[PDB]
């Protein structure tokens, strides 16, 4: 049952609940159902949950995920990605959303920024959930991952040396699988933010949007001030809180 | 939300869900929580949920699943494993009972016979589901798959003549490999039921007693009459009704 | 020190050593050095030294290697391939041979029926020892392991079901592979006997002849009575002790 | 057979042999074991082998190594690591270290000053060899090849442009990797010389005392007079001398 779930942890008077390997928050509200998922934390810094302090007065229903807990000497995630490379990750949190949700697909709302805002792209274009409001996502994971993390990019490749490139690609090219694959008849609605001194994503952001464009996918976008920082991210809020809204 | 999990279909008053391809009816309840699992019906009837009227008058709570929905041409069940050969599947199935459910693991009963005890000792085995009350698994479920149907069993295989052989004895093996990987310091409540007519099975139950007896776990077994059919159901039947009460 | 390499057990009187998880048997002899192989021993039979009666009373340098101690549920070898598919393993052969042995590379003699006969060959074409009298090797490697045990093969395929088709082939063609790079300047003395009635690896054989045919290499063949058996093994044995006297 | 793996260089007296593209010098003694490590030698200046006329009098066993043979444009050694970037190296000395010695591994004292340091902690911390006597070795070891070497460098990151930061940090926590790998349960005795002049050095020492401080392992170090020069390996000649006397 989900009060067994718990895991003693309770983070701004949530409690947190685990299950296979998947921790995250709930609060029950209404009208509304709120995902958000949480990017890659500085080095020896825990995994943070999004976002709270924006609707923990809303009444919203309100999810909040981590990451994976690997590897375990940095542990920071695995892009939402399992140790097989595959959707085993993304099919627990599709099992959570739909079970513990009170309002249909149309209400649900994902966020995220930078890794965060990836794991809402792969979920919501793996699940058909048509709202994804995100910023700074990236396109090419594995580029990424190598600029933050040496421990978890080898960890994702492999020990086997004969597969390391195969792998590298796999991973690298993961997510503009999921949009080449996904449902263009789906009325998306999706919203990407990016700082307009964040020039490496705003890089990334073309390229997912040449893969969105000939899957006849229209996206909306809007630049707002600062890099990849505190600054991008706090009128990223000031976005989506509007448009929920 | 579980609502929107609907199928359209209704199975003696309760509605049938579905989520990630896993079929299931529920019904909320107190004190108990009872899961069944679907055995194999006759080439081309549809899957059946099991049990449902030794518990629609009860006041517990009641999950009751079917196997998988492939392949098209003879959609009877791939043994509760994905096409991928992995654990997928029962995942979905663990998490549908974990957020459903309202009672501890130490008060759910899995219930099945012959392909549904299979898949109710693999859901046990993989997420430490202590009570598992079931009648005739088999053990070397390639063995049972290839005599019920070809059409299933070629598809399971794979298209690759190489791996056919490979892929036959993965499957044929899958169940053991659960015993020999479960956690032996759990106080397993394991019972097996079976007809003393049905030879086949008391061979299969004569292996699957082995492999429990090298993991130093003890298991209660029953002879009942009947052999491999509604005769050995009826007692089986009566057999968990008076363990749950 | 070579003392302090004794694993404390004794084969008719040798003892045994390990270094880097290689087993042998060493005895210190004169005029030459004969080197022998392992081959695949029924399944939950430990691994054998080969042909050590024919040599305790030559006064002949004896060697005996056996394969692997991996995968440990079934620890008969995995054909002398690490288990990260490379020359790990014959490296640590080589090292021991040419350090223990007191005789020419051209006075020593390299022994093996079977997976025996195989390994001989591994060692032989990658570290240039000419005389190689060996029964019945295989040629395609995964197809033969996956005929005598399941459990072998798929540790050496790996956990990664996407890798599962290239290590195949890779391992298919290791012996191959050795043939196709070798030195083909080197005055080779290969002998290959197969019992006539062994039509498996009758055809083995041909795979090999013509890798070596187009590295124009020559090698001498004779068919011998008997199958894939101890008849073979018999003749084997008169004939490698003819033509080393 | 050990005479033929000779060379024809021949170093005070001592024949040079090779083996697996392994250098070495030997000398059979009593009582202890002596192993010395080649340092970074002067560009277009053949590796050379340390400590000969420190014991080359004395009536101990003697072997000392060179580094790797390539890069063939400035075949100065790539720190013991082989051009897989694995312990194949390390292998090879430690086989002929086991097979050639005469003496225990607590009778064995492996000895080095910088690069040769580093290779002495490779090979006594991938092997238990406990007594290891070293003056100013590197923490970070692609941070020294650098500086000594772009070449060297280049060769060991690889042609593949998007491998070659990854090749670098790894390399760069070669030895840092060995020691949180170690047998902490092992009665290590390690000596640490370094020059009080030798700054960039007493750094990289502090380095390596905190990863075997998290290791709970306790190491013995001593400040000696001069710098990264031979006023140091003067002073650490001397300290090695009364250790082993
Ligand atoms: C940029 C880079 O490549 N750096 C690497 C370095 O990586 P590192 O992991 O060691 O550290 C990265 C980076 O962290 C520090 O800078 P920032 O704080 O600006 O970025 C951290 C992190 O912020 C977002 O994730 P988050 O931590 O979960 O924060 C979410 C928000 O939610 C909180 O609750 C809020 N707090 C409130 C309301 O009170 C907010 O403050 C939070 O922002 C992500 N950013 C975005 C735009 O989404 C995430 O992407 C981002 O990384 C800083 N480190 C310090 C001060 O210690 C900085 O120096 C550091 O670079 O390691 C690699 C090694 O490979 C290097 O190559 C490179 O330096
Ligand atoms: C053929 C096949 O595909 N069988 C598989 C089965 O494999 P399995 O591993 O379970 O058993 C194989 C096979 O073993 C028995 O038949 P054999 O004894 O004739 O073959 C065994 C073995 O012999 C040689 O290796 P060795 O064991 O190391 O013997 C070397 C010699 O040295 C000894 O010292 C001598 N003894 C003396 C002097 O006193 C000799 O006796 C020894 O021969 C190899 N053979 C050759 C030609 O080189 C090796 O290749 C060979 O395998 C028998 N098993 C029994 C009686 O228990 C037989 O039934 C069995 O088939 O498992 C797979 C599952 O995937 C099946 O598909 C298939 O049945
Ligand atoms: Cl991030
Ligand atoms: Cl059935
Ligand atoms: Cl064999
Ligand atoms: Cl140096």
């Amino acid at each position: 049952m989900l009060s067994n779930l718990k895991t003693g942890n309770n983070i701004l008077g949530l409690p947190e609940f685990e299950l296979n390997g998947c921790r995250f928050l709930y609060k029950k509200g209404i009208e509304k159902t709120i995902i958000t998922f949480s990017a890659f934390p500085p080095k020896d810094i825990a995994q943070k949950y999004n976002y709270i302090k924006d609707f923990l007065s809303s009444n919203y229903t309100f999810l909040a995920f981590l990451d994976t807990k690997y590897p375990e000497d940095d542990a920071r995630g695995t892009y939402y990605i399992t140790n097989e490379l595959d959707n085993g990750y993304l099919q627990t949190i599709h099992c959570i959303i739909q079970l513990l949700s009170n309002t249909n697909q149309e209400d649900t709302y994902l966020l995220g920024s930078s890794k965060g805002g990836v794991g809402a792209l792969l979920l919501g274009l793996t699940y058909n959930y048509p709202n994804i409001i995100i910023n700074a996502p990236q396109a090419k994971l594995a580029d990424y991952i190598k600029t933050r993390s040496k421990t978890i990019l080898s960890y994702m490749l492999g020990t086997s040396k004969r597969f390391q490139d195969i792998n590298y690609d796999y991973i690298n090219d993961f997510l503009l699988s999921k949009i080449k694959t996904c449902d263009s008849s789906l009325k998306w609605n999706i919203h990407i933010t990016c700082g307009k001194d964040d020039s490496y994503h705003l890089n990334e952001l073309e390229i997912l949007k040449n893969e969105f464009n000939i899957k006849a996918i229209t996206i909306k976008t809007k630049l707002i001030s600062g890099g990849h920082d505190n600054e991008a991210i706090a009128h990223y809020r000031e976005y989506f809180k509007t448009i929920i809204q």
